């Protein structure tokens, strides 16, 4: 039987690619394998697999920070890393396609989702405390402030390469803005 | 009798307000004065409304640039004011307002609304090979990249503002990014 995950993914591609208002759970289910009945059971309504999603695409976070930290990168290579790694994922992940369209949608979409940028920006303030405590950041750099303009140019630089190039320059877009963030932020 | 200027503000009032979908031609002609007969003269759908917010959004800024120019700021430093007073247009005008949000809503607008970004980065890439020409940008640094970088790092941070805390907070949100960007473009 299928499980939340594959629900979830085929649900990823739908909304990807469709939209929220023209997704469906009966496509959902197609695509899956299911009845409608069965998915409900998983996800009751298409509101709830839209929230599940865009849930999806940020939870999933925490553990690569962890798996980059014990590998003993400095905690500015982290911030690095974690960003190219969502960089690729944007490119490549219809989980977190669909999150990022779904968030784009949030003024009409009639759907609880989760506040965007937040969690982004509260998972990347540690390495940067960090990166100041150890000296690593350019003095005068608030760790917070470091957050929240690194989240918002990638938000953007990504958002711009979808909507012109569904995403297919993302890397090189991501390179030439990053040299600058992290120019500017290295001690 | 109304000119096209106030329709197209009353228009920019309810979609900033409303988005497309919401926004009426029968509410912006009673908002404006006018009969909707009246105003289709001047726009005769919809669409074309929404088209000429959105050019209008982007239209203004190369006679801005000029004002900027002629008072002898250094092309660097053309490109900040010119940011600068962008951030505070998305703050306090109705126009800019909608025109960023038809543009948000673009995947779900039905209208051929004018490409995203792409003027903005036009516009900022001539003060910027000046600035390469005249030793004023850091070493390395491709003027087309950087207004690449710059116009997705802007867009970022204002979309964030506007969807966390509608844009209250945008001129520290700015500063804090700007103080990076320009550290890192400067030689
Ligand atoms: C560092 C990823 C920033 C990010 O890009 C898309 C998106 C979806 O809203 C984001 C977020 O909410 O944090
Ligand atoms: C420098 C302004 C960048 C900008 O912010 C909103 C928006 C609307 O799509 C933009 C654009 O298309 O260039």
């Amino acid at each position: 039987i299928k499980t939340r995950a594959q629900i979830l993914e085929a649900a990823s591609e739908i909304f990807a690619s469709r939209g929220y208002r023209g997704a469906s759970v009966k496509d959902v289910a197609e695509r899956v394998g299911m009845t409608k009945g069965a998915v409900y059971f998983h996800f009751p309504s298409k509101e709830s697999l839209a929230i599940a999603v865009v849930e999806e695409h940020y939870a999933r976070w925490p553990a690569a920070m962890e798996e980059i930290r014990i590998q003993g990168f400095t905690p500015l290579e982290t911030v690095e890393e974690m960003l190219h790694r969502a960089a690729q994922a944007f490119r490549d992940d219809p989980v977190m396609q669909a999150g990022a369209r779904l968030q784009s949608e949030r003024a009409s979409i009639d759907a609880e989702l989760p506040l965007p940028y937040v969690d982004w920006t509260h998972l990347l303030e540690v390495p940067l405390q960090d990166a100041r405590e150890a000296g690593q950041l350019r003095a005068g750099v608030d760790p917070a402030a470091a957050a929240r303009s690194l989240v918002a140019a990638f938000f953007g630089m990504q958002h711009v390469s979808d909507n012109l190039h569904q995403r297919a320059d993302i890397m090189e877009r991501w390179q030439e803005l990053r040299e600058l963030m992290f120019f500017a932020l290295r001690a």
